[PDB]
């Protein structure tokens, strides 16, 4: 038989250990010959693997890289003006690599240049709180001074917009051991801890969608008009470095001024974590002083996509997308997801090559950029939107597979729970204690729902992946899986490698997965979603599962917003026309699901009307006006945090309306935007529950 | 057999005439109770004419009334603030109707309140190119000034922006005779022409597709959040009135200042047609002062929605709309159009009752408040919107049957023009001379293509009708029909008694269509269109078509461009990327085609695929970010005229950057914007061209 158990039987752990090693000799940079020719690597073999077509798609994007005879350091500066400290020029290559060349020394991608120098404010993680407690508690000024702060929490991006809005002349990223370093592993080559020489690169835009800077909502095709550099979307306009813990530690030493404000302002570094501005008495006279001199520049970036024709609905697209542009050698980010998506692409090209089709048409991406901003994903999008938008039921990203060994992780739309609860149950377990269990027994043990009990936690989608644009531009139903660390009994941050030069097929095959089984389990999920998605009679969607959320999610925002029981009873503040459209959701979908389970199964138009009303309804929570001074954040229900891009919001437009609300200084003006929020929240509730309403 | 023979066989003009008569007797004014009245009835007929539902959707909208205890009028005004003159308080009411209660007296809806005194300035037609003329050519300044301007032309919500732009204080609207009164024929009621106390009454609103000024992009609901009139949409910010040709005559015949620039400015008046400022000697001390005191009021309005289910594909919709309020009695706007739509819904029901059903769903529609500014159309829209533009095949619009008794007019989406041409060679003329030949033989001999030749002339949409929602904003295939006078021999405006208390069903059934016969055409013109948009089995557009135009429009505003030469060099302004897309356009549309005929008939699945490409065609133009200030014109090859809402321009985003563009302090910004909009045209009109693309 053709049907998913042979899919899952085909996928080898060998063959995606055997495609890691291949992807992750030399460095794959955005925008550089070899990551080029891994394009047209990739091209030629999803070919010989059996796609229908496989083409390439290019874009001009603007893209940031280091002066390679100009480096970017920071100096400590005595007041004579000699430097007296210098930070690395480069991260100690990791063994046997000391010898490959292109590698990007750090930086902080699309950096202005400058030279700025200044006594250091110390700023946390630099969250919102983190500077509204310098700022409002601690009365401390960082206008005309140089920030430093630690990775970790946010995304990079929002720290460098908050320190940009406290009036800072630079930022300096860190990796502190606290965030970093875990408790009894050692580092690199050794373990898979961050050495003190180790530096996280990773570009600081704050794009809110928009792709490339210079073309939001139009391809960066060849007769594209750019927008001037000034009026770029989502660049900074202060200059910012990263640096390792090592180098971390000559800055901080010296840090006088106040107390840090308490212990969760600490790491773990031998330093007091004083506040500033400025260095101790001795050395108050010293200033610290940056050099950044990277360029950005348009440059051309190629996206990989491949089709296998549905042989039933070719209109319709089941998209398995993850990114092959590496800031290094991306042992795990993103060699770890493309070597998984080039096993499952194998092995449907094999049942291909044996006469069978999916249902639905399958679209195979390797995107290009996401490094950069989520540039070759949006770009391909922006030209392809009418298709997408009409003809688009799902898309699975397929980024980093592991980021711990401990479970599975998964981040998709309530459509999908369902889908991903009963696929699991037919997986097996790949964890040590669970061996012939099934992989949901294994996952739900290790992961438990806060909710529910028996049932897996499953997170909302955040971003800072290429899933944004089909997700929160397009209103494409989107997931995301891939195994991940036990949260609970570390403190650490993403993974300790991170974007740094040590990660390295080595890292992987010694210290996180040295059997493949993990990556395997990983290809089954993400492969076993695209089977079910392309070949399944009616869509693998349950409506009822989103009406659940929608209620958890009315209660949430209700509960914020009544910690401001005086306000909501002077502005007349009501959330019964919410509570009204989530009910109404509740009861349609309900009816809806009836119909789904006793239609005339014979009756294709009727499969074909009831299967759009399941493909729409991601659609139907897309605002086309967007969020608020976000245009393209267009989902109503789901937006990534406007303080961490990373982190998914729910009911973001009532959210920001709401948030720091008492300290606004025209209360009637923020609470009728509240109100404003909530109108457009219930409308899109409603609205949505109407889609699934009968027809006429 | 029930085919569309046996519909348009049904359809009588006798039964046209009885619903026009009874759609006629009294006012029917958005918001009032008499309307709702009419809303009731037409809901319960459809219902008994044997439609599957029929419900009345409601909304709370913005409206405008006169005070009718402290009425509008205009004062010539002298030295000591005696008021001389004074213009009417109504219009005196027709034979047999002097004592109908609640005619709402001549008044412009949205009109702010003021008594503003000043000098007059005569403006023309109060056009774009007048104010030029005036303030270019003639020195002439209007700030401060009250202007007149004539009726005519353009819309009036143009004229107000234009007079406000150029720094009136006030407006004053009047008819001309030179344009609302044809040679040789006489006055209401002894005939069609505009008696001297006759009033054009209308709103003054500059909505660009909002819909209900205090909701712009959500229905306006229970629930709704509104702005406040300072926010609100499209208001204007000066006291305007509008007034007949005898008082009009008192108010310019004292006119001084400079004399008239040309003869294009001088209507039929005994008078000069000065430009002012102000009056000659004997009178330079008298001023005009303006009484206003209307006011905004939110209020309910109701549309009837009625559904004929599809018996094959339920879930798509072709649409029938047209509105039911009228300024005062509606003899011809609306109600020749709603009694046409009336008949049509009997004609199908006859047929259901008798157990047919169309392929596809029809929806029909009894709007409200279009006469406000297309409100109740454009609630519904917001309101449906998601539904619409996943399902929405094709509107066709049913606002006045007759304008005239001449010829056919069609103005509709390139994607009729075959179906028109089909339907019209299968109608009998019903224009003496031309019996027992074809409408389409009649039509084309007296309104010749100017294009083509052996073909007739279909104009592009514009808009100031409710299709505006459905064809610019959500980009649904649209279309309107109706009989129309002789453009060549007639220089007046629209039709002399629009928007007067004359327009009655007696100046219809004297005057116009004695016989109902033009009724009857237009009946079967619309009612055949929406017959065969619901029941032919491949949707009837033909893509060739759109590709024909679309050259001819970049033709037109290359042609436009090409003025400026020099610019175009030095900005390296190129329309090579607008023709190429247009090209592929072209080949892909044909290629579309071939497969369209051949394609395998008995799939279904094909056929839906096929038909879903048709019904995305128009989709594919819209631009969700919409045009420039204008997010509610979201379609990038069709939007409303900026100088004109009545007329539709082509290549609207191209069209208004070179607009005027010699005049710009800037050429290089300006130049750099036209070069953005042919990016987006040629964008838009290559992704368009790509949905027709096999689709994997
Ligand atoms: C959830 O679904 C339910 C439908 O099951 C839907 O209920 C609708 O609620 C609205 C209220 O927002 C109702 O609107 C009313 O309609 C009647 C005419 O049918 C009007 O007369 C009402 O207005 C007048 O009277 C009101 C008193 O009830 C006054 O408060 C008001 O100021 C006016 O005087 C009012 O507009 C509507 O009838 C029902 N529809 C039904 C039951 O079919 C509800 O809206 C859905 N929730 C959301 C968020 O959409
Ligand atoms: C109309 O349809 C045609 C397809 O039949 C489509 O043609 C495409 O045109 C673009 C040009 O805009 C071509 O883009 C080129 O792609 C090659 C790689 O395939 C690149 O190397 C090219 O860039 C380099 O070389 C160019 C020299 O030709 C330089 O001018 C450039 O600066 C770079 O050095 C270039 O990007 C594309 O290949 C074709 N596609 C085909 C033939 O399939 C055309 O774009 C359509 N019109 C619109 C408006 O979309
Ligand atoms: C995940 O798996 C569960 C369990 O198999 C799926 O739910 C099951 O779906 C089946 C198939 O439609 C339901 O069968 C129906 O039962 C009713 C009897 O009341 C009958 O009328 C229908 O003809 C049909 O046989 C079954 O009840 C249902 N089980 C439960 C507990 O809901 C679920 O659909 C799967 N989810 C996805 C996205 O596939
Ligand atoms: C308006 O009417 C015209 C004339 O009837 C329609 O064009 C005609 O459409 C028919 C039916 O598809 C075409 O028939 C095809 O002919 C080819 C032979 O080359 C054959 O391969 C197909 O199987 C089919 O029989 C016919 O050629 C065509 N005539 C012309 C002059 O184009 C037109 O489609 C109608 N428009 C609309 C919107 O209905
Ligand atoms: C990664 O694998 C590819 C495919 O096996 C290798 O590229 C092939 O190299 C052979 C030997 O040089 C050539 O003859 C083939 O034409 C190449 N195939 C393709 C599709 O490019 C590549 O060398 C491997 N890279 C590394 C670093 O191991
Ligand atoms: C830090 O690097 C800077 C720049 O390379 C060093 O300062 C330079 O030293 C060279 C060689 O002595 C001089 O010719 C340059 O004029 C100096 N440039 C600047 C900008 O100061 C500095 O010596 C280094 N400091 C340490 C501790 O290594
Ligand atoms: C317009 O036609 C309608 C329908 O015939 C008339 O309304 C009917 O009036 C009769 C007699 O008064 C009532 O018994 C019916 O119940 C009404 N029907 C409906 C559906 O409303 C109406 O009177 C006519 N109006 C005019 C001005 O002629
Ligand atoms: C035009 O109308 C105005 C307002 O009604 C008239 O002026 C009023 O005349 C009455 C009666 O004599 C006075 O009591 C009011 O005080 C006047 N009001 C104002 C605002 O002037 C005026 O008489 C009318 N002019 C003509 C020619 O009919
Ligand atoms: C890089 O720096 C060098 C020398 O310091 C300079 O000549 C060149 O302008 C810079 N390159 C770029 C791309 O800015
Ligand atoms: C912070 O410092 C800047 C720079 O001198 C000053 O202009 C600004 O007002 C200060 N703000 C506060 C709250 O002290
Ligand atoms: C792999 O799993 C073991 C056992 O739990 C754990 O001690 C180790 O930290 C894991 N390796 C990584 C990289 O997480
Ligand atoms: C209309 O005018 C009258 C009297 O001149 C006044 O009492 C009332 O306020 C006005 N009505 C409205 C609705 O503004
Ligand atoms: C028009 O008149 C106003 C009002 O006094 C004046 O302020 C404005 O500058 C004038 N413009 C021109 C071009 O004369
Ligand atoms: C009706 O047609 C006749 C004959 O052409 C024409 O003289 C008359 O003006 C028409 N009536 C109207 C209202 O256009
Ligand atoms: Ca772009
Ligand atoms: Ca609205
Ligand atoms: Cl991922
Ligand atoms: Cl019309
Ligand atoms: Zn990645
Ligand atoms: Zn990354
Ligand atoms: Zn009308
Ligand atoms: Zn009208």
């Amino acid at each position: 038989k053709h049907n998913m158990k042979a899919f899952l039987d085909e996928l080898k752990a060998e063959n995606i250990k055997k495609f890691l090693y291949n992807f992750t000799q030399i460095p794959h940079l955005a925008g550089t010959e070899q990551n080029f020719q891994l394009a047209k690597q990739i091209q030629s073999q999803w070919k010989e693997f059996g796609l229908d077509s496989v083409e390439l798609a290019h874009y001009d994007v603007l893209l940031s890289y280091p002066n390679k005879t100009h480096p970017n350091y920071i100096s400590i500066i005595n007041e004579d003006g000699n430097e007296i400290f210098n930070t690395s020029l480069f991260e100690p290559p990791p063994p046997g690599y000391e010898n490959v060349s292109d590698i990007v020394p750090p930086f902080s991608a699309f950096s202005p240049q400058g030279m700025p120098e200044g006594d250091l404010v110390y700023v946390n993680y630099a969250r919102t709180e983190d500077f509204f407690k310098l700022e409002r508690d601690m009365k401390i000024n960082c206008s005309g001074k140089i920030v430093i702060a630690r990775y970790g929490k946010v995304f990079r991006g929002n720290k460098v917009k908050n320190a940009q809005l406290a009036g800072a002349k630079g930022v300096i990223l860190y990796s502190d051991p606290a965030d970093y370093f875990a408790p009894g592993v050692k580092s690199y080559p050794d373990g898979w801890n961050l050495p003190g020489g180790g530096v996280q690169r990773g570009n600081i835009l704050n794009l809110n969608g928009a792709g490339d800077p210079l073309t939001p909502g139009y391809p960066a095709n060849e007769y594209a008009y750019r927008r001037g550099i000034a009026e770029a979307v989502g660049l900074p306009s202060i200059p910012v470095h990263p640096i390792g813990y090592y180098d971390a530690q000559k800055l901080l030493e010296k840090m006088g001024g106040s107390a840090p404000p308490d212990s969760s302002w600490r790491g773990s570094l031998k330093v007091p974590y004083n506040v500033g501005p400025g260095f101790t008495g001795n050395f108050s006279t010293q200033k610290v002083k940056m050099h950044i001199h990277s360029t950005n520049e348009v440059t051309r970036i190629y996206n990989v996509i491949g089709t296998l024709r549905g042989a039933v609905e070719p209109d319709r697209y089941v998209i398995l997308g993850g990114h092959r542009d590496s800031w290094v050698f991306g042992g795990i980010d993103p060699q770890s997801g493309a070597a998984v998506v080039h096993e499952i692409v194998r092995s449907f090209g094999t049942l291909k090559k044996e006469g069978w089709r999916p249902r639905r048409t399958i679209l195979f991406a390797s995107w290009d950029a996401e490094e950069f901003g989520l540039l070759g994903s949006t770009e391909w999008a922006e030209e392809n939107s009418r298709l997408l938008q009409e003809r688009g039921v799902a898309y699975i990203n397929a980024d980093s597979s592991i980021e711990g060994n401990y479970t599975l992780r998964v981040d998709c739309t309530p459509l999908m729970y369902s889908l991903v609860h009963n696929l699991t149950k037919e997986l097996k377990s790949p964890d040590e204690g669970f061996e012939g269990k099934s992989l949901y027994e294994s996952w739900t043990k290790k992961s438990p729902s806060p909710e529910f009990s028996g049932m897996p936690r499953i997170s909302k989608l955040g971003s800072g992946n290429d899933f944004e644009v089909f997700f929160q531009r397009l209103g494409i139903a989107s997931g995301r899986a891939r195994y991940t660390k036990n949260w609970e009994t570390n403190k650490f941050s993403g993974y300790p490698l991170y974007h740094s030069v040590y990660e390295t097929y080595e890292l992987v095959e010694k210290f996180y997965d040295p059997m493949f089984k993990y990556h395997l389990t990983v290809a089954q999920v993400r492969g076993g979603m695209v089977f079910e998605l392309a070949n399944s009679i009616v869509l693998p969607f349950d409506c009822r599962d989103y009406a659940v959320v929608l209620r958890k999610y009315a209660d949430k925002i209700y509960s914020i917003s009544m910690k401001h029981p005086q306000e909501m009873k002077t502005y007349s503040v009501s959330f019964d026309s919410l509570f009204s459209a989530v009910k109404n959701f509740t009861e349609i979908a309900s009816k809806f699901s009836e119909r789904l389970q006793d239609f005339d199964k014979s009756n294709p138009i009727v499969l074909r009307m009831m299967n759009d009303q399941l493909m729409f309804l991601e659609r139907a929570f897309i605002d086309p006006l967007g969020l608020p001074d976000r245009p393209f954040y267009r989902h109503v229900i789901y937006a990534p945090s406007s303080h961490n891009k990373y982190a998914g919001e729910s009911f973001p437009g009532i959210y920001d309306a709401l948030f720091d609300i008492e300290s606004k200084v025209d209360p009637s003006k923020a609470w009728g935007e509240v109100k404003r929020q909530i109108y457009v929240a219930a409308f899109t509730v409603q609205a949505a529950a109407e889609t699934l309403s009968e027809v006429a």
